[PDB]
């Protein structure tokens, strides 16, 4: 499928239980790192295996090229196709990361979007979906259902009525975080092509399950996903899938917490 860097895994001889899918760009070594030394980090998690990949376009910058290309060759879990790597690009690293799966990983039981500035809990969130019964068809996160398009000329998420010419979005979840079962992702790569393009990628991942007729399904009694962000808790983090507005220092902080208070209870 036209990739310039693959990940040294092979689904088939151990098929994942959970992939991680994260975006950043070049310049966020400090973000992947982060990732790397707290919830990005490969394990086995009540048995089931973890997997953790970046998500890269390309750059201009000749520095940033070597600096992603000597990462690559160091860790080996870069997905990298030659896209102008801005945000205005993120719809194609999404659907980047939605044609490995289909291509390389179609065996994963359950996929994760996220992004660098979270946290993530893959203890509960395995635990949640271990707990759903649901393996097929399947997407979650944080549900909007009735947004609107930003017409504000200047917002970064301002979108022309020639970009999107509607009133309403269709169903989504944040962008932030959303986890489906493997199947979708081939579903959505198939149908991708024949769906009106946005630059949201949340947006349109959400036009793409509206034409697969899957709809939007809540994870957990309650909330889990945090877009808007939340005060921290050993306790509230150790019940929660994801939280964003974490920048990498506070995110390793977190990380040290959760591993310092491991054993003592919580009421
Ligand atoms: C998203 O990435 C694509 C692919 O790199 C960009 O399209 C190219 O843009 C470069 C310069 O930005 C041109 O030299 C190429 O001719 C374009 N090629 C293709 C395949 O279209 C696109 O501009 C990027 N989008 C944004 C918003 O920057
Ligand atoms: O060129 C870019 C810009 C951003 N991002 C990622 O896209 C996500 C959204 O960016 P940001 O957090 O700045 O936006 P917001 O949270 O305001 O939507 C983050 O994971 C960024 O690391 C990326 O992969 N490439
Ligand atoms: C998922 O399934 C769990 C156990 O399996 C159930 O047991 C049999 C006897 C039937 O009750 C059948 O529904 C299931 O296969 C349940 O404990 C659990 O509640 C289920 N999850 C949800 C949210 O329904
Ligand atoms: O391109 C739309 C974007 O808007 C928001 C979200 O946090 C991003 O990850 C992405 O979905
Ligand atoms: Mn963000």
């Amino acid at each position: 499928g036209n990739f310039l860097k693959l990940p040294d895994t092979d689904c088939r001889q151990t098929p994942p239980f959970l992939v991680l899918l994260v975006t950043s760009s070049h310049k966020q070594l400090a973000e992947r790192m982060a990732i790397r030394q707290t919830w990005g980090k490969e394990r086995m998690v009540k048995g089931k295996q973890l997997k953790t990949f970046f998500l890269l376009g390309t750059t201009s910058s000749a520095a940033e090229t070597k600096e992603v290309d000597q990462e690559s060759q160091r860790h080996g879990d870069i997905i990298q196709k030659d896209f102008l790597d801005v945000y205005y690009n993120l719809t194609l690293k999404t659907m980047m990361g939605i044609e490995w799966v289909h291509r390389f990983c179609p065996q994963a039981a359950f996929v994760m979007k996220t992004d660098s500035d979270m946290f993530i809990n893959v203890d509960y969130l395995t635990e949640l979906l271990l707990k759903k019964n649901r393996t097929t068809r399947f997407f979650t996160g944080f549900l909007k259902l009735n947004e609107f398009p930003i017409r504000q000329p200047f917002s970064k998420w301002f979108v022309s009525k020639s970009e999107y010419p509607w009133d309403r979005y269709p169903p989504f979840c944040s962008g932030t975080g959303y986890v489906f079962s493997g199947d979708v992702a081939s579903q959505v790569y198939n149908v991708s092509k024949s769906v009106p393009y946005i630059k949201l990628e949340d947006v349109f991942v959400g036009l793409c399950l509206e034409r697969l007729n899957i709809r939007l399904e809540e994870l957990h009694s309650q909330p889990t996903f945090f877009p808007g962000g939340l005060r921290f808790s050993v306790c509230l983090f150790r019940r929660i899938v994801a939280c964003h507005f974490i920048k990498p220092r506070t995110l390793l902080d977190y990380w040290q917490a959760l591993e310092n208070s491991r054993g003592e209870d919580c009421p």
